[PDB]
């Protein structure tokens, strides 16, 4: 099974998942001087109910906060999107070093880490699964994390990480104010792309927030203490879980701001 180790890592994903070599793969390098300001883009409009979060788990590839996507309590609207996209899940990417952890890279700069908020198009598709397979199916909001002062909005998550050391472990997790974790400014870049983990489906409209949020070194280190292995299996740590940037192949990266 795929992972981020020598033998199963990004460079090998294409053996098992051919679309790894597609023309709309993510993440990318965002070169700010080449991005175009699009006055036709709309402001992001976000409503995230703290009662939506239910469960935190170790997938073996990140932690995953799972949200009740039965109805439309928690949604993303606006930006480049047509209609309403329903909140499904949150996870984080990091690397083994604090200066090289994000998936998206801005003018050569890699952040300490990158939070992904995953949503699906409930206005057009009946379920996350059906949406995941369409070009306008999914929308992922990306937030960069930079090293600095500890972030009290991450305490809720970090406090759970011991209980989910092993791959597969899960713990109830509710009253999670995801809105308060986002940066104060919602200016963004957007481009059409893919999942950054197998199955690597090209169904994602990426919305990458310009403004990072803080994390301490000590907070980030706690994530690398998660295992990519299950109970009663040789232990290996998830020290790194980001995919290298992929070729743009002529796609247009747009900015909500000038
Ligand atoms: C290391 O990162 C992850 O663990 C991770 C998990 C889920 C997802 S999205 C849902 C994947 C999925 C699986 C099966 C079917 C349809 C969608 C992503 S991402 N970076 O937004 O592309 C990362
Ligand atoms: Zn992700």
């Amino acid at each position: 099974s795929w992972g981020y180790r020598e033998h199963n890592g990004p460079i090998h994903w294409k053996e098992f998942f051919p679309i790894a070599d597609g023309d709309q793969q993510s993440p990318i390098e965002i070169k700010t001087k080449e991005v175009k300001y699009d006055s036709s883009l709309r402001p992001l409009s976000i409503k995230y109910d703290p009662s939506s979060a239910k469960i935190i788990s170790n997938s073996g590839h990140s932690f995953n906060v799972d949200f009740d996507d039965t109805e439309n309590k928690s949604v993303l609207r606006g930006g480049p999107l047509t209609g309403s996209y329903r909140l499904r899940q949150v996870h984080l990417h990091w690397g083994s070093a604090d200066d090289h952890g994000s998936e998206h890279i801005v003018d050569g700069v890699s952040y300490a880490a990158e939070l992904h908020v995953v949503h699906w198009n409930s206005d057009k598709y009946p379920s996350f699964v059906e949406a995941a397979h369409e070009p306008d199916g999914l929308a992922v909001l990306g937030v960069f994390l930079q090293i600095g002062e500890p972030n009290s909005q991450l305490q809720k998550i970090t406090d759970t990480l011991d209980s989910i050391k092993e791959k597969g472990k899960q713990t109830r997790f509710t009253n999670f104010d995801l809105l308060s974790l986002l940066p104060p400014s919602w200016d963004y870049w957007t481009y059409p792309g893919s999942l950054t983990v197998p199955p690597l489906l090209e169904s994602v409209t990426w919305i990458v927030l310009k403004q990072p949020i803080n994390i301490s070194s000590q907070q980030l280190a706690k994530f690398r203490s998660l295992l990519c292995t299950a109970e009663g299996e040789a232990a290996a740590f998830l020290v790194s879980n980001h995919r290298p940037p992929q070729p743009l192949k002529g796609r247009k990266v747009r900015a909500s701001f000038h």
